[PDB]
């Protein structure tokens, strides 16, 4: 009760900020996801025993891939940590519960691979699963977790409680589909423009934390330049597995995925930033003011990856 996680004072200061990066010590990622927790929701929102045991459980069930592992997971969460306290009165209790949650699960068990190449394949997944397909199962594994002995960190919440905790997690991994991100984002778009956007109606909260899931699950590109480029390659290295397993089916793959393209790899990241990424923090950043930083950081980025064309790295 009286038991606060604390850390070390650079990383105390640094993990306010935005553009933190978690590190490459392991064994440090449950700590920091407990201390965001605990100053976000409060000590009391979980029992810590079972809040470790459900912690622990959920790395178990990332797998060995170079980019949508265990790290992404916590590095999401820990953006989403960011926006909650630079917001500090807009979210409910159970808003605060449920979206760190989502965000440690929200890749749960991902192999690597889009939802395309599952449906190529005919993985048994996109039988059970017609659209959105991995995040359907992400949500899956989630609940499945939660109904582990000692491991259900909502067993404190009322029956209707327990139901709109699940209900905001479901919906936040869903939105994480980045084929339902351009709808969502245009509809933001158009509400806020005309006006007619209100944090009351749950229709509209709904859309705003689905973009805050895109913004949270893309954070990779507003961290410092050297942060972004060495992610950029842990990405790429999917994509490009991805491509050759397209190729093994006898299919050409589109040129991300494809490792002959590298070339193109720099003009492709203009059209991510111009096509996804800065509308995205764009948007966010109109509905919650605070989260400017994103958008700077991201603008950055952009630039750097202008030089890399231009040649001057
Ligand atoms: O870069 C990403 N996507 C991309 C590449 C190309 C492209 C197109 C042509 C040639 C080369 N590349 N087109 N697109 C748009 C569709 O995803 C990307 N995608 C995603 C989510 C699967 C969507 C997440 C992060 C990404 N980047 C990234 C950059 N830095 C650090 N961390 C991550
Ligand atoms: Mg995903
Ligand atoms: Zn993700």
């Amino acid at each position: 009760g009286l038991m606060q996680f604390t850390l070390p004072v650079r990383l105390c200061k640094e993990i306010e900020l935005f553009h933190f990066d978690i590190g490459p010590f392991e064994n440090m990622w449950p700590g920091i996801f407990v201390y965001m927790v605990h100053r976000s929701c409060g000590t009391s929102c979980f029992e810590l025993e079972k809040l470790c045991r459900f912690i622990m459980s959920v790395k178990k069930n990332y797998r060995r891939v170079p980019y949508h592992n265990w790290k992404h997971a916590v590095t999401v969460a820990h953006c989403m940590y960011a926006i909650l306290q630079n917001n500090h009165t807009l979210f409910t209790d159970l808003e605060r519960k449920g979206l760190l949650i989502a965000c440690l699960c929200h890749d749960l068990d991902h192999r690597g691979f889009s939802n395309s190449y599952l449906q190529k394949f005919d993985h048994p997944l996109a039988a059970l699963y017609s659209t959105s397909t991995m995040e359907q199962h992400h949500f899956s594994q989630t609940v499945s977790i939660l109904q582990l002995e000692g491991h259900n960190i909502f067993s404190t919440l009322s029956s209707s409680e327990y139901e709109q905790v699940l209900e905001i997690i479901r919906k936040a991994i869903i939105a994480t589909d980045l084929a339902l991100y351009f709808g969502n984002r245009k509809q933001l778009e158009e509400m806020y423009q005309t006006g007619s956007l209100n944090l009351n109606n749950q229709s509209h909260r709904d859309r705003v934390i689905g973009l805050m899931m895109t913004a949270c699950d893309l954070c990779s590109v507003t961290k410092l330049w050297p942060v972004t480029k060495l992610t950029a390659n842990d990405i790429y290295a999917e994509f490009w597995a991805e491509g050759d397993e397209m190729k093994k089916l006898g299919i050409q793959p589109i040129p991300m995925m494809d490792r002959d393209k590298k070339d193109e790899v720099p003009q492709g990241q203009l059209g991510f930033y111009n096509a996804v990424a800065i509308p995205c923090y764009t948007t966010l950043t109109q509905i919650l003011p605070p989260t400017e930083p994103l958008l700077k950081a991201c603008r950055d980025n952009l630039s750097q990856w202008e030089k890399v064309i231009r040649g001057e790295e």
